[PDB]
Parts: structure tokens; sequence; C-alpha cells
């Protein structure tokens, strides 16, 4: 099955995030792909929980800790390392946001 990988930003909301989850997994089921998150801690439990309860059986997370620039940046390592191919790129685009603000 495919990977479906999904974005979450530190500034959603506790609706925005559990409104992504539940429709990417309502939509990971119809495709029959699987649900890899990555984003910060609070707002991929929302997202995680939405999408188990919308009938997904699993869910991945890359957990980044945002609360500094710094380890937001040493997290984006990791995941860069871990992650297939569309995970590594997500955490690129997050390091490259973080090096200019957040």
């Amino acid at each position: 099955p495919k990977t479906v990988v999904v974005r979450l930003s530190p500034s959603m909301n506790e609706e925005q995030a559990a409104e992504i989850g539940r429709e990417a997994g309502k939509a990971a089921l119809a495709a029959g792909d699987r649900l890899v998150f990555v984003g910060p801690a609070d707002q991929s439990y929302a997202a995680m929980k939405a999408a188990m309860e919308a009938g997904l059986p699993e869910v991945t997370m890359y957990a980044l800790d945002f609360s500094d620039a710094e380890s937001a940046l040493k997290a984006a390592e990791v995941a860069e390392d871990e992650g297939d191919e569309e995970v590594a790129e997500v955490a690129r685009e997050i390091a490259e946001e973080i090096k200019a603000g957040g």
C-alpha cells in the first residue's frame, strides 16, 4: 500500500488537527493507503486519534519538539535520517522554515 504523509503545523489548533486527521484517515481507507504524520507533539495526537476513530488501525508519527529553534532543528535532522522520501522532504521543509523563522 502507498504511504500518505500528513504535515502538521504548530499553528494548527485542536479543531484543525482533528479535522485533518479524520479526513486523512477517511481518505486513506478509501484508497487502501498508509498514514504517516510529521509535526509537533500535541497536534499529532489529536490528528492521530481522529484518524484511528475514522477506522484506520495503525498510524506512524514522527513527533518533533517545536518549543525551541535549536530543538526543532535537531529534531528535523533525525526525521531526515529516518523516514521515507516524503518524510525526509517534509523534514527538509521544516528545517528551512525554522532556519528563517517558525
